[PDB]
């Protein structure tokens, strides 16, 4: 119950392994998912070395308190994870095979700039610090990296599970750190947000465009403020469930240009009516008339601008 | 508190055990449900084998703690179970029978493409990591497997509880993992759901269809666009709570449906107008007409072939 | 230590008693509804049983690892309850007296068919499974059984803590099993209901009638169709919280009925003016005429046709 | 580790003392608040008695393993209290200075009949249960008994924390139970309810009102009927979060009361149209005169009659 | 398993630094904020000083179990602490060099006066009460005093870490109490309520103001009226999900300015009309025309004052 003896001066190495059993709750609004899988360490110490001759076993196998075991963290989790060892072997050269199941609650910032076809790197660092006697850094076993292929996030497809096998060793409280990094890929799955949000709003914003072909200005106010209502009415219903994220969002510039669009058909309708009543039917009818084209040709192309600067 | 030794180097046969006391919580967002039930576990421990003459017992009892137990761990679980270990009994020739009552939250995929007609199959899967001095293999003791009659989920007919007898032995890092299937087919209490979302659904649908019985583009843009905002809000209302599906489901289908009638409504009462004022109440009067028809039935055969593409 | 030995061939006779400390969180949607508690037991145990003059102590006080105490769960419970050993005492003849301060989250199923003038009876089921030796069985001392006077529940009158005193003894996987059930009944606190929800929920439906004293087909659209949108906004105010129930309540019938009257009048409302345009204004007035009297009249009735059928 | 034997059959006086560290999360629904605090425990145990000066210290300082400590529990708490003891201090002549620093959820109900006016009593009831061989006895040392003067919550004016000194002694289950009251007072500081309840929910009244300057019938519709929508709108955004409470509150009568005077007003704008209508204008014109008076003298003596039965 | 003996007259001082791993769950409403980090300790128990000649090592590491280590507790925090010890380390002088990873929900109250424009400081009390034979005063290494560069609050710019270095001691319950305060300064990033809550509620606003370029009685109430709804369901769709702040914010003092100007608009509207109606056009039209002007200029004036009054 002190670290292994260095052979030379040389850290010990401790090579890990991170297996996904199963992932889910993936909540988007607070950054964070849960995850359940399998860690794998291994590392030697020659205190626990044996001659197979004399001895005359495979392998020994030792409960966690009565060997010395490297103090794994993991650095972004909202408390620490729930483990339960599952095995530790020792074979004759004194390698140490550890494995642990743990479950734990994962917390990886999110971009929604480009949601809803957005992708996301989900990140895991495992985190050990040096003792005063020796020095230690971590490795990968890549062998011992992977994920089950029943592994599911709904509406994501899982691209891959893979590990930055170059540890990042640093200095933290007067010891050397050692941190690896434990990357899943995910891309949205984007299908329903367009017959789901997309198209209706749409058909909303269009019902206001409406007013281009009417002189009555009871029936104008009517179509572009009701549309104005179901539209904040069908934004409660499909809401994001998500705080307003403090960037701005490709989703969010599209909304705001919708207000806008609200707005300047006001002003449209306001004007028209004005003109009229003000003995100008000629300017009147002409700003109609534009209108019904500028209205979805602005539209059309400042949506190609958005979506060209987000993507 | 090592495993039984073989005597012919055959893998130790855990035969399982399920009994359902109670299931709950049935989240169809998080597609998770919780689960209240017995855990039945029998082996061969021959180094526990005692005379029941000398012993003048005919069956040992033991602590936990006393003996070896198989690791036995679920696949798809949240965290580890809640157990509580119930009875260890031991007869003559060594012969464990172990008994726990366990509570789980299990992560299980729900299929929503049929909902509120879906029908499902809920997953439990046992699994036990096999040692370095013997290979460990589940088996299922199907008189151990079963459910209580009081057991009950809210708005669902549980049809069956049974497992997949022949379990899926594999090798994960180096060792065999021996996995079983026990499966709850669960069938949907779909009646509630007529008179609660899709009759006052269809009614708001219809009132909008009354603008074919009128030739006021006022009272037409009030009716179309007012049951477009009373459509709005009565789905905020009957909200199922569940972000929305990344696939495309039967209801969704048809809600975006719904979408496309009131802006084809709209478009019709736009026409109706204009043509009037463009001197053309032919052509106007004859267009309403037709959609007073036109509109049901397109709505009622369009309904078919969802329902046939779905069912 | 193992169960103690009988003279008698009866089974051991386990006297329960439940005292209600707390009760709350009653969770109408979850049917769950949390509880603090006594629990009180009973048994002899000659193994157990003293001379007090030898011994020197009238009664002897034990740990709970230190003798053999009866296993006794709940049946109906989201975990095992939070439990904390108050006191153990044994008398000379071997009469344990066992006392524990227990938290527990107990699942029981609420029927909202009369809601909200319903009543309901929680269940909290003990059990005790018998063992190889001799088997266990259950009794109720109703003087044990009791609830603190200062126990509530917001919104129901707590009328009995109460125990059925005959156990329900049955067999399960090849043991007995001895259950007790504990009954708390409630009855609804409903009178906020009429100057909360009945009463406004009428006075929107009344607005709606008031297009039977007009003949203005654009003031009876904006009447009948902005009091439906009234109405499913107060239905989003008052809103349950609990998701549809799988069966037809009381509120559900009635709640149904209102949306078919708000599609009546409109039916009303767009026959009226369609037989005014039609040159017909005779039927046209009688129809308006008698709607007057129908609309209020088939409503009462219907109601206590309900009314009827649910209570 | 068994209790301080008495010198003349005396009960055990345990000595008492809170003090709020913090008090934070009161929850007006759950009716539960969480509280951080201090609680101190004094008692004698002459076996712990000692000579200074044959000892060295003039204090001894135990483990609680050591010695024995009453047990403490809470009545009104969701579960134990999760405490962790600071000190124990023993003087010359045996008297024990226990001191724990503990958070606990305790449940106290609340009287909302007064809101947003309303002041409330927190209780913590503390409570000992007898032992065997001696009953215990609970007390207050009042300068033990205080809170930190930074103890704070958000929108309620602390006036005091104080104990009822004199102990609720009782049987429980054959044995004595000592019980004590610490209370809290609370009175609700919420001066901004006013701005953002009050006065918008009366503009919106108001707003319905001017339909008494008007003549117009589909104005006066689209007037009493849309202000009635944006006040169900309004409640839905100010919404308490709290389920209706099952006795009336002075708000919940002015809210009825507001949903009375949008029927009546309803009732007044049909009236004086059938009115109109019915060729009797003279009669439809002196009801809207009156109304313009009537309506706010009958809210506003209405309002102070409520202000009265409440306050 | 005693403080440790001083010869100096000086109390003991305990070294301390916290070091911010990971800072989350940011809950404006509940005024808490969930916090992982390292927390270092430093003291000098010359009991422990040994010869490193004598020992053959120049360091010893300990079990908290072993040796007297200072209680050091939060003040405000919800829970004690999920701390877990990292290290414990001795030096031949006696030095202990204790360091822990722990997380802990911190309540800290915040000033909503300024919001979305406001920047807040956190507060983390570190608190070690004194012992019988000697005083336990705290000491601040702000070097040690840090964060993780990774450390994020979503919708935060995260500004300092550091320590109020003089600490605050004080006398409670006869004893001193060393209290250090550890703040966390932050900035709110509030660029996205401009696009997502400011613009779109001003359009709103300014949509009702197109009534003053209409005589339309039916137009004007529907404008008026209609954008009251769209304003109120425009605050459900961009609610804070806080419940009302006990004092009044700049953000208050605007929304209840903006419900204030469409009662005067609906007064407006109403005067405008009754003017014309009771043959006063001259009256009528210079109210209106004055209001064009009037309404944004008191709107823009008005708002100043607020901005001036709150910064
Ligand atoms: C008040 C009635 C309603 C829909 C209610 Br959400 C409205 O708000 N505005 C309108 O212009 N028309 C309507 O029907
Ligand atoms: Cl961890
Ligand atoms: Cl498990
Ligand atoms: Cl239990
Ligand atoms: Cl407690
Ligand atoms: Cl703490």
């Amino acid at each position: 119950v002190s670290p292994p003896p260095p052979i030379a001066d040389e850290p010990l190495t401790v090579n890990t392994g991170i297996y996904l059993i199963e992932s889910y709750s993936l909540d988007d609004c607070a950054e964070t998912f849960k995850v359940n899988a399998f860690l794998s360490l291994s590392w030697k110490d020659r205190r626990l070395a044996f001659d197979p001759v004399r001895s005359g076993v495979r392998v020994k196998t030792y409960e966690p308190e009565a060997i010395w075991i490297p103090e794994i963290r993991f650095v972004n989790v909202e408390n620490a994870r729930d483990a339960d060892v599952v095995d530790i072997s020792v074979s004759p050269d004194g390698t140490v095979q550890y494995l642990e199941r743990f479950s734990a609650r994962v917390l990886s910032p999110l971009d929604f700039r480009r949601y809803p076809f957005d992708s996301q790197t989900l990140h895991i660092y495992l985190i050990v610090r040096s003792v005063d006697t020796r020095n230690i850094v971590l490795a990968v076993d890549l062998e011992k990296v992977g994920k089950n292929d029943d592994v599911f996030l709904t509406g994501w497809d899982i691209e891959s599970f893979t590990a930055v096998v170059k540890p990042a060793n640093f200095a933290l409280e007067d010891r050397l750190e050692s941190k690896l990094d434990y990357q899943l890929r995910i891309s949205r799955q984007y299908f329903s947000y367009i017959p789901n949000i997309i198209l209706p709003m749409l058909f909303i914003l269009f019902i206001s465009w409406t007013a281009f072909w009417s002189t009555s200005y009871e029936a104008n106010v009517t179509l572009v403020v009701s549309t104005l209502i179901a539209h904040i009415a069908f934004n409660i219903l499909v809401e994001t469930n998500c705080p307003k994220t403090p960037y701005m969002t490709y989703t969010g510039a599209i909304i705001f240009m919708i207000y806008l669009f609200y707005f300047v058909a006001v002003i449209e309708v306001t004007v028209q009516h004005y003109l009229k009543v003000e003995s100008q039917p000629a300017r009147a009818a002409s700003i109609t008339r534009a209108s019904r084209i500028a209205f979805p040709v602005v539209f059309l192309l400042a949506n190609i601008i958005l979506a060209f600067l987000f993507f």
